[PDB]
């Protein structure tokens, strides 16, 4: 096994919580109840946080914004611009090129 | 007191979670929900919505007691309160469908 057993078994639950939690929201954009179960399950400044993280995203995609302008506009900082770089070198290319798609046009 | 300026940065930030919104909501229709969940959420983050759920799901069910909640969930006596407050703060068409498929 990857992990030992006390690891393992708190990874197993973490990772189904998790998997419920991405079926109630699939569920709720079906009902069109997702708004409201957003705000109720992240804090204002966690939506306003995601809201941003798409706007670096963009950003960073799109190429024209300087850094800073990503630091006074959005702040990222250099240590924010390399994570979501990181992160997005990480994510498969079938994402970032739907993102490019839908974000950019 | 809201003035022009506020209210201009706050309907900004109200589109822009808009439309994190919508590209989660088309992500989910294209199959790609999860991978952009890892990109936009941090681990830890990702770790906080699935104990919420818990979290909901146990307030609505009302079994379990506070010191169980704080045992087994990590959600103290603060915790706890807030979250019952965003529950009862909840339309009533959300609340009615938690109950039904949290506890189903
Ligand atoms: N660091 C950090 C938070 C974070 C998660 N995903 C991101 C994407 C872009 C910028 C920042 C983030
Ligand atoms: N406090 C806090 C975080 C939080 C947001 N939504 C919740 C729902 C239930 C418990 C906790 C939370």
């Amino acid at each position: 096994a990857q992990q030992s057993p006390y690891s393992a078994a708190m990874a197993e639950q973490r990772h189904q919580e998790w998997l419920r939690f991405v079926d109630l929201l699939k569920n709720a954009y079906q009902n069109d109840l997702h708004l409201p179960l957003l705000n109720l399950f992240l804090l204002p400044d966690e939506r306003e946080a995601l809201g941003t993280r798409v706007r670096i995203v963009e950003e960073l995609l799109r190429g024209e914004m300087s850094q800073r302008e990503l630091k006074n506009e959005l702040g990222a900082g250099i240590a924010i611009i390399t994570r979501g770089s990181n992160y997005l070198k990480a994510a498969p290319v079938e994402l970032r090129q739907w993102l490019e798609e839908v974000l950019l046009k």
